């Protein structure tokens, strides 16, 4: 299929529309990013609650590696407000803490462990009606939480996932302004993350033309504007951010795929949208060799970007990576380390449900080999 | 903003999905064209709906040019049935007769000149909640109806407009099955309002983003697909299906233009999409004449298109109208009765609501001297 819930609000100056979306609700709560508070940013988004009748009352210095333990620490702050609307204010990780925080909030009598995944060996319990509006304000461009129905976070140190309707955010509001305050390396990053979001959507089994629209858009902004974005030009930042959740549109719909899996495997080795860069080139070689259908869609996209072939469009992404400063997996962690990790990276990745939708299976001996070779980085 | 409350099912074999759909729901209603009855659509579709367990009842046969009053005399009928589920299969026009169905099923204590509007004189009351599920299954490629929240239709002769997203379909089903029989004009005709649907919601003010990603995919697949399609080919034929549904997206979000006006205005000449097809080029050199916002606006689609310019637009604009032998208005209709006509269509324009998305106001003798040019089809 093709849907979204979510209603998108854009434009310069946009955040101050939360006065308009929280009419009709008495009582705000707004989690937020040490960064959001700092900046002031939290302070308008405040002041722009206050001018529309409402109380408001906000939780801010979030982790960044969200956790029901820290989660079940302010639950009761927020049971004691009492909101009626939730407000997530910051990069991904903020907006999933928030997500989760709105399952604990509104059916309390869920057990987690029995609502939320590991891997696909996990069979979890459908989610309930969850009623609390949520309107999530992304401050990196990014990850695409804003549209999405999916969650991460830990629970004993150990990684899960809810995924539901139920969380998808009512509102998004897409205010350039937040991600202009990115330091370079956040909007490299997190740029990165939206272009192969965009190219990971394109290729699985169950894209659409309706998704591969918003993956298109998506990757062509970040390809023309990510470079001028990164040095802080100001519109290159508003293109970025809209790309950003166009991307999530496409994998909200369309899913992800092994690249995706991989670097959440890699996470010890460093930032998300960085391993995602470094990983796509050889996850990109790996599907085109194995799929007539990978190769010629990855084409499409390069003609898209002005060029031909997939193997353009492996070339165009590594000399973006480099163009932007992104490392070899060898300068991020020794052979060592990585060889001794290896196996159980490629296991993990190998249980994880996403690679059904790659448009290749990889076994668990090829998704070590690929491993491998982009650890010798050539 | 942009938003889209239709869930959309589409792909080969994609009717039978009703099924699934209906789910839930007892008593189905369905709204069919001649065509769905005697292709034998309509008796799949009340198989796929009795296979779910509900009752079925249809209505084949509707008028091309929906009225209350026709309505009116089969709502006995459906407040009779009682259905909890309305199925709209046919053109836009079915759709659109349906979707006013559901206003006076659901609201039957509104008065129709009360929440309709004629033009921008009149002050319609915003329409209540309207319950009952929608789903919209087009089979022409198309008229956008599916996603949007607007209908049209006439009451004593004169032509009405309800615009509410109470009105937008919860669903769409996009089987390409269905438009594979429309015979080559209706093909060409309604392919072409896809293009300048597409077009004109690119060029409008309130343009997102969002909205572009889809005019521009639907306008590359138009251009690409529609003289194949017009041929009979199958494959061109869903790729163009899709794409009507994807310029719906985009000016539901971003709205239509002067094209779209005045083609209506000008309705006694021929059929919609073919008039759309007309002027198109006419209002693009207008536009980009007196906006260098929509000159630059035409010469980006242009570049999608392989090209450079706004020129280039309008000059590929008139070549794919005479590849698909679309005729000048000359051959429509005599200068004698045009001239007639030419002030009160320009008038009807002028007090049409959606001129102030144009990228230019236009005054009534500019949209007169427009007509007259287009008349003169140089
Ligand atoms: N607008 C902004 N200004 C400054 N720092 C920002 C920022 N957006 C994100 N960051 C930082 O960039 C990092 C990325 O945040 P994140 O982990 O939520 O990213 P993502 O969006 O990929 O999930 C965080 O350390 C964050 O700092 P705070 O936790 O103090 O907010
Ligand atoms: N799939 C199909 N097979 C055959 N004729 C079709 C068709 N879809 C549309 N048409 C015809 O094409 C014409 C256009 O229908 P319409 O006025 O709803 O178009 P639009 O979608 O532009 O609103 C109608 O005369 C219709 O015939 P019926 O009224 O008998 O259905």
């Amino acid at each position: 299929m093709f849907w979204l819930k979510t209603r998108i609000i854009e434009g310069e100056g946009s955040l101050s529309r939360l006065s308009r979306e929280v009419k009709g609700h008495e009582r705000v709560l707004i989690l937020a990013s040490g960064s959001m508070k700092r900046h002031g940013f939290l302070s308008e988004a405040e002041d722009y609650v206050k001018e529309a009748g409402a109380e408001v009352f906000s939780i801010a210095g979030l982790p960044a590696e969200p956790s029901v333990e820290v989660i079940e620490e302010f639950l009761p702050k927020v049971r004691e407000f009492g909101p009626d609307l939730l407000v997530a204010m910051g990069g991904g990780s903020v907006i999933d803490t928030t997500k989760a925080l709105k399952v604990f909030y509104d059916a309390p009598e869920l057990n987690f462990g029995e609502i939320a995944f590991i891997d696909r060996f996990s069979k979890p319990k459908p989610v309930p009606r969850l009623k609390t509006l949520l309107i999530a304000i992304p401050s990196t461009s990014g990850a695409g939480s804003e549209v999405s129905g999916a969650s991460v976070l830990k629970k004993g140190g150990v990684k899960y996932n809810i995924v539901t309707p139920e969380i998808a955010p009512d509102v998004a509001i897409l205010d350039p302004r937040l991600p202009r305050t990115m330091p370079p390396e956040v909007a490299r990053n997190s740029g990165l993350d939206v272009l192969v979001h965009g190219i990971e959507a394109y290729t699985t089994k169950v894209a659409s033309p309706f998704s591969d629209a918003m993956a298109i858009k998506a990757i062509k902004t970040v390809y023309r504007w990510l470079p001028l974005s990164v040095k802080g030009d100001e519109e290159a930042r508003a293109r970025v951010h809209y790309a950003a959740t166009m991307a999530g549109i496409a994998f909200l719909n369309a899913r992800l795929g092994l690249c995706h899996a991989m670097s959440h495997k890699a996470a010890w080795i460093g930032p998300h949208g960085l391993l995602n860069a470094v990983f796509l080139p050889y996850v990109m070689e790996f599907n085109a060799s194995k799929s007539d259908y990978a190769r010629r869609r990855y084409a499409e996209i390069a003609r898209e970007l002005g060029f031909q072939t997939a193997k353009d469009l492996i070339e165009v992404v590594k000399e973006l990576n480099e163009m932007l400063g992104v490392p070899k997996l060898g300068e991020l962690v020794d052979e060592e380390t990585f060889a001794s990790k290896v196996e159980e990276m490629a296991e993990k990745t190998y249980h994880d449900g996403l690679i059904a939708f790659n448009p290749v299976e990889p076994k668990p001996e090829e998704i070590k080999e690929l491993y491998l070779k982009a650890y010798r980085g050539e």
